[PDB]
């Protein structure tokens, strides 16, 4: 398919038995969702933005669907105020930019 | 052209005569650049990113060219890690998501 930018590129994901809406994110390297649990060992994490920085807890080998596709990866959980699909998952679901 | 994502999508752009790297953003609503000098008049304006809500500088109606296309605009200038490129310009030069 092919999705326009005229609104926020947003998206239905299931991750850890839950369903989530996110946005597109090709300036992101890795993917950040809000405060949830996930299985496995983590590690802490401080990424920077407009607005500065927020702590996250990283976890890797995270099952994802999205977009009708499953895709394994890293994934970023804390106090983001958006949930964000960045480029680490993007690219396993084949997903470009064109113009 | 197409431009895949397993990178940085990280192109030149060129404003006031000068060329800059930016980074093609889907996730931001808004063109936010790194402190340089515009013309005219510019208004405040309070965006959001990952670590809170900070006022930066709006001008409008400025010519830019990203990846060789010619758009005119609104730019934001305030401190951020990197020149973005947000969907108000993405969708001026034709730009979508495809997978
Ligand atoms: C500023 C960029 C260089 C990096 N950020 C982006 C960016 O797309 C954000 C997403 C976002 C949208 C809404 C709310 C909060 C964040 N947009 C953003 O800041 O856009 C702003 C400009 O337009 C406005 O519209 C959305 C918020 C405003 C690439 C992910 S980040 O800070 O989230 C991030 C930094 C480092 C790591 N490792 C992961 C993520």
């Amino acid at each position: 398919p092919q999705i326009t930018l005229w609104q926020r590129p947003l998206v239905t994901i299931k991750i850890g038995g839950q369903l989530k809406e996110a946005l597109l994110d090709t300036g992101a390297d890795d993917t950040v969702l809000e405060e949830m649990s996930l299985p496995g060992r983590w590690k802490p994490k401080m990424i920077g933005g407009i607005g500065g920085f927020i702590k996250v807890r990283q976890y890797d080998q995270i099952l994802i669907e999205i977009c009708g596709h499953k895709a394994i990866g890293t994934v970023l959980v804390g106090p983001t105020p958006v949930n964000i699909i960045g480029r680490n998952l993007l690219t396993q679901i084949g997903m470009t930019l064109n113009f």
